[PDB]
């Protein structure tokens, strides 16, 4: 199966910009989510979810089918607290109906990163909505209780070499784990809701122990109250990863770029653009546009 992006009857940079802008002042309006997290890193976590679904191998899943609007997937166990995230946005799709729900839920996550002081992340439209018949089974999205030779074969199926795999984890700079949705507790550092480089640092920096929690599962633990999953910590385990980790570290900047790449990336696999379709859009943040 190939997906072929479609672009939005008669839409352009500008139209994407309005969308863009309408979830940026919905992220101001609702900043006092979880304790004034925000809503950035929920809508980050349901833009890798919804795309976190394809297989290479035959082209199932992906983000371009929109397919999380689905019950059967937006109730995935693994899509636990999401659901806040999804509405979120379903009053913008309301306000613009005719973007697609894959563009709507990929363009949230780019949002997310960049107004939360993040790189900038080009994006392309045309996804287009696939039946319900077209949902992918639950289950493709990775397990946090595994090591790192589990991430590294995990994130072939996605297409993600090991320079991608530990750039794309760099977002567990942002938000927190709960018991309630994963079994796991706590945040993976102090800045939460600023796109940083801190998760490498922390993961470099802290002393770490292994901990059980009151979920029965086995986390990894600091005593400033940080933690991180078995799959964080293997990239420190792991000497491939730990080598681009320290270099994540030592240089926000490369972090941001080569997380920029990955994310497009992933919000992109399964998706055939036309030659002639529009090159990738660069949206201004709020700030810039002094909004
Ligand atoms: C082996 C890979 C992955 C595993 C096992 C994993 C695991 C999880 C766990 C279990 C949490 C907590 C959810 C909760 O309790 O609410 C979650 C949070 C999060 N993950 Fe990951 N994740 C992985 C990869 C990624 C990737 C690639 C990204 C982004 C590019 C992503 C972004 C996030 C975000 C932003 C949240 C915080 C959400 C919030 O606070 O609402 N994760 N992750």
């Amino acid at each position: 199966l190939v997906h072929v992006a479609s672009v939005e009857k008669g839409r352009s940079y500008e139209d994407f910009q309005k969308v863009y802008n309408a979830i940026a002042l919905k992220l101001r309006e609702d900043d006092e989510y979880e304790n004034y997290i925000g809503y950035g890193p929920e809508l980050v976590r349901l833009a890798w979810h919804i795309s976190g679904t394809w297989d290479k191998h035959d082209n199932t899943g992906g983000s371009y089918g929109g397919t999380y609007r689905f019950k059967k997937e937006f109730n995935d166990p693994s899509n636990a607290g999401l659901q806040n995230g999804f509405k979120f946005l379903e009053p913008i799709h309301k306000e613009f109906p005719w973007i697609s729900s894959g563009d709507l839920f990929s363009l949230g996550g780019v949002t997310a990163v960049q107004e939360m002081q993040g790189p900038k992340i080009p994006w392309r439209c045309g996804r287009v909505d696939t039946p319900e018949d077209t949902t992918p089974d639950n289950g493709r999205l990775p397990d946090a209780d595994k090591d790192a030779g589990y991430v590294r074969t995990f994130f072939q199926r996605l297409n993600m070499n090991d320079r991608e795999v530990v750039a794309l984890m760099g977002a567990h700079a942002l938000g927190k784990t709960e018991l309630k949705n994963s079994g796991y507790e706590g945040p993976w550092g102090a800045a939460n809701n600023v796109f940083t480089n801190e998760f490498y640092l922390n993961l470099l920096n802290e002393d770490w122990k292994l901990e059980k929690n009151d979920a029965n599962n086995e986390q990894w633990d600091s005593k400033s109250g940080y933690m991180m999953l078995p799959t964080d910590y293997s990239l420190i385990q792991d000497p491939k990863y730990l080598s681009i980790v320290k270099e994540y570290a030592n240089d926000q900047d490369k972090f941001f770029k080569d997380f920029s790449k990955a994310f497009e990336k992933l919000l992109e696999n399964g998706i055939t653009f036309p030659k002639d379709a529009p090159s990738p859009f660069i949206f201004k943040t709020l700030e810039e546009q002094g909004l």
